């Protein structure tokens, strides 16, 4: 409302910089944050501009006439337009003696203003035949000209999406007079704006190739680039411009002028390039090595295509594999997308004859990673993965991965190892580690080459360096295959995992391995089962990531279910034994999510577990009810039953009923929707069992009373789409087991009454499982009707059906028309459909009088959608009709 004060303003600045107290020097930020957001912004921006006592004021002025302009330019009328237009452009003339950094944000001024100014006819011309021949209003023109196409693909400035179309040809009849402009501009502090320049207009693709062929700015380009005089930043400016030209190119052929003097451009490179690695400019080997990379990636397709000949030239992957030597990783890293995306391409084309010409290439480059993954002989500990280096080593894993195949993984695999048999630490750790990414790849197992290495890797010794020990512990973990197809090298495979299981910093990887080795090699495990099972009975004592602990227990659960079924059920007794005694020692969350592992994964081919189960069955009851407020905790409480239950074969039906009435008893003081959600795995996994039927119908009706309770609140449902999610999960999985329990249970009119209600909800994932209960709701009396009990299922969707079927019928429509988002109009139609596969006749009638509660669009549009509705032939029609229909609301 209230114009801020003049002098405040200035006040706010002078304290925004150099208030000494820190928090004084805060709130004047939000202060005049907060004046930015205001209406006020704007004649306080001009004002400040014109003004203009300080640097420091100017600054927030122009950042302000920039923001204003790009966030809240709805704010200005039509004629506002022009006055804004000169009273800008006469303050980047007035401010351009001042600090670039004030300038530049004017520049993105004038430059978003005109974009979205549809009046200021031809914007191109009329700055540069205003300001072109001033000379000193030459920087501040290129500066306006370089951000403009920049903002053209602002996400901070919306200006519809055909006026954006509307914006790039105009720029095209205009491109002439900018490079024009650009070319005379030329006759160093000077050249890398006007190259900067050309690079964004470069940038959305509105130069013309031919014309940018034969042209001055093009071959100048490259001349400053073979200088090795040009500075730091010339050298930026226009190793970008190159990457900007060639990027532009999007055909090849179309551009072969252009594509042409960029390709025979770059290539004379190559001796700047080495004048800039003989001395240590580290910047522009950056730069070539991006020209290098762009030129690659621009001709991948003629490489590909026509190797060695004309622009499929050879000498391009010859360089980049120049970069790939230059000790510094940072230099190659830059080719790995190209690189990668070279071998996608290879591998998309299945000709061995396109593979032998790169496999070369490859290999050179493979073996120059290698080199790059080798750590500093300082290095102390294990190889992290969390640095800039260690992510780069992770990176070089993936590229190897990717690029395997063009080699061979066998073929490379004993390369590297026969690399050592002619060596320090960290050339063994880097070969161990390349050898690790591929040693799942190599797959064939008939080569004895792995035992090799196998027996290699176990024999080193423990005083090897740390790192060694950790990558070597990974490669074993790699090797879980090899060793099952060789039986003997169990023991010796696990006594060397176990050693580095000890020790602390490799405690992770280790864990990891034997997990490989436990899951592949089960049944082998025999014998180990009690070394398994006693480092489980100290989980804790190891250094471990929860990843790595619970795919220990995992591991163990696994080779336990391979033993023979006697023995079994006292081993998982004990397995299960130090969680259980820590459970009745005491949140249980590490504990419990521990027992959910072992009987998860616990499940021999025959039952042992019964007895084992029924019993650690009364402590997970207690720890339950104990923490039954927790939903966190809970849940997991759910999770590790849901397993138990599972773990059992069949006669498992026996422990349901008491957790069922335990689930029951605790959802009615607290409505977790998880007990639904575990109830719909009962239900779908017991329903079908004659047995169970009357049981999980109880659980259902029993369930239902808090759920209805709980969603019958003020916005009961908008609050727990949660509960409406599994509750229908739950009435869906009694449709597809066992649906005329459910229909002739009393339950199902409230669940229904409740289905039609919910479809008002937003919730994505909600109205996904009540529109499909609703469907196959219905389904049910249409589906099957060879089966006895069809007619049954007809009669009991028809009561149903007809006592609720013109209000589904009516909110199903309301809902697509006002309520909720497109998304539900297949589903919604899908429902439409299966209600007129059992009533046709009587759905007209139900369909007739929705449309007539219409709270525009005429009477025809509503006459002809229940016609396209009640005389389609597919469900398909129904979801045509529906979006069309919608289309209108």
């Amino acid at each position: 409302g209230a114009k801020p004060t003049l002098q405040l303003v200035y006040q706010a600045v002078q304290a925004l910089y150099h208030d000494p107290d820190p928090s004084g020097k805060e709130r004047a930020s939000f202060w005049l944050g907060e004046l930015q957001r205001s209406v006020h912004a704007w004649e306080i921006s001009d004002q400040l501009l014109q003004i203009r006592q300080d640097v420091e004021s100017c600054y927030f002025a122009a950042q302000t006439m920039k923001m204003k302009i790009q966030t809240s330019f709805y704010e200005l009328p039509t004629d506002s337009h022009a006055s804004l237009r000169d009273s800008l452009l006469t303050h980047i003339q007035n401010l351009k003696d001042l600090s670039p950094v004030i300038v530049t944000q004017l520049a993105l001024a004038i430059a978003d203003l005109a974009l979205q100014m549809p009046s200021w006819k031809g914007c191109v011309q009329t700055l540069v035949e205003k300001y072109s021949n001033d000379v000193t209003s030459l920087p501040f023109l290129l500066e306006i000209l370089t951000v403009l196409p920049e903002e053209v693909h602002s996400r901070s400035l919306r200006i519809g999406a055909n006026r954006r179309t509307e914006i790039i040809e105009d720029l095209a009849f205009y491109s002439s007079t900018v490079v024009s402009l650009l070319m005379t501009c030329v006759e160093e502090k000077m050249l890398m704006k006007v190259f900067r320049c050309l690079g964004s207009w470069f940038n959305l693709g509105v130069l013309d190739s031919n014309f940018m062929a034969n042209n001055k700015l093009l071959a100048l380009l490259f001349e400053v680039l073979q200088q090795d005089k040009t500075s730091s930043n010339l050298h930026e400016a226009a190793s970008d411009c190159v990457c900007s030209a060639l990027y532009a190119i999007e055909n090849v052929e179309t551009n072969l002028p252009l594509a042409m003097q960029l390709f025979q451009g770059v290539l004379t490179l190559e001796t700047a390039y080495h004048m800039a690695v003989a001395r240590e400019d580290l910047d522009k080997v950056l730069n070539y090595c991006r020209i290098f990379t762009e030129l690659c990636e621009t001709f991948l397709e003629k490489i590909v295509c026509t190797p060695g000949q004309g622009l499929g030239d050879l000498r391009t992957l010859e360089l980049l594999l120049i970069c790939a030597g230059h000790p510094q990783y940072e230099v190659v890293e830059i080719s790995f997308n190209f690189w990668y995306r070279l071998g996608e391409h290879l591998y998309k084309t299945n000709d061995e004859v396109i593979h032998g010409i790169f496999k070369a290439y490859i290999q050179r480059l493979l073996h120059a990673l290698a080199r790059h993954c080798q750590l500093e002989p300082d290095h102390e500990g294990v190889p992290e993965e969390t640095d800039d280096f260690g992510e780069f080593r992770m990176r070089v894993s993936d590229l190897v991965k990717d690029l395997i195949f063009l080699i061979g993984s066998m073929e490379c695999f004993a390369q590297l190892y026969s690399t050592l048999k002619e060596p320090p630490w960290e050339v063994t750790e880097a070969v161990l580690f390349i050898m690790a990414a591929i040693a799942k790849s190599v797959d064939p197992e008939n080569n004895p080459t792995l035992v090799e290495v196998l027996e290699g890797v176990v024999r080193l010794p423990e005083t090897v360096h740390t790192a060694v020990r950790y990558t070597s512990i990974e490669l074993v973990g790699e090797m879980s295959e090899v060793v099952d197809r060789n039986p003997q090298f169990l023991d010796p495979v696990l006594g060397y995992l176990m050693k580095g299981l000890a020790e602390k910093p490799l405690a992770s990887a280790a864990a990891k391995a034997i997990h490989n080795i436990c899951s592949v090699c089960r049944d082998h495990m025999a014998q180990h089962f009690n070394g398994l099972l006693e480092i489980a009975r100290s989980l804790d004592s190891f250094l471990l990531s929860p990843e790595a602990a619970v795919g220990l227990l995992k591991g163990t659960a696994l080779v336990l279910a391979r033993l023979p079924l006697d023995k079994i059920t006292e081993c998982l007794s004990e397995l299960c034994s130090v969680q259980v005694m820590a459970l009745k020692k005491l949140d249980p969350t590490v504990f419990l999510d521990r027992l959910a592992v072992i009987f998860r994964h616990t499940n021999p081919i025959v039952h042992p577990c019964q007895k084992v189960i029924q019993e650690i069955w009364p402590v997970l009851s207690e720890t339950l009810n104990k923490h039954r407020a927790d939903n966190r905790i809970v849940e997991r409480c759910c999770r590790c039953l849901r397993f138990a239950v599972r773990c059992v074969g069949k006669g498992s039906a026996a422990l349901l009923q008491p957790l069922v009435t335990q689930m029951v008893n605790v959802y009615h003081v607290h409505q977790h929707s998880c007990f639904l959600y575990l109830g719909s795995i009962l239900v779908d996994e017991y329903g079908m069992e004659e047995g169970c039927r009357q049981g999980l119908l109880d659980m259902l009706q029993a369930l239902c009373i808090p759920t209805f309770q709980l969603l019958e609140q003020q916005n009961g449902l908008q609050n727990h789409p949660d509960t409406v999610d599994d509750l229908f999960r739950l009435a869906t999985r009694f449709i597809q087991r066992s649906p005329v329990t459910l229909l002739r249970s009393q339950v199902v009119i409230p669940i229904l009454q409740w289905a039609i209600a919910s479809t008002t909800l937003d919730h994505r994932d909600a109205n996904c499982s009540v529109m499909r209960f609703l469907r196959d709701l219905i389904h049910t009396g249409v589906a099957n009707d060879h089966e006895e009990d069809f007619e049954l299922r007809k009669e009991l969707i028809g009561q149903v059906m007809n006592q609720l079927g013109q209000q589904l019928v009516s909110q199903l429509l309301h809902t697509c028309c006002f309520c909720l988002p497109p998304y539900t109009l297949p589903d919604v139609a899908e429902v439409l459909w299966e209600i007129m596969q059992v009533d046709r006749p009587t759905f007209c009638r139900w369909l007739e009088n929705s449309l007539k509660g219409l709270p525009t669009v005429t009477h025809k549009q509503l006459t002809d959608f229940h016609k396209q509705v009640t005389s389609a032939e597919e469900c398909k029609q129904v979801c045509w009709a529906l979006r069309d229909f919608t289309r209108l609301f």
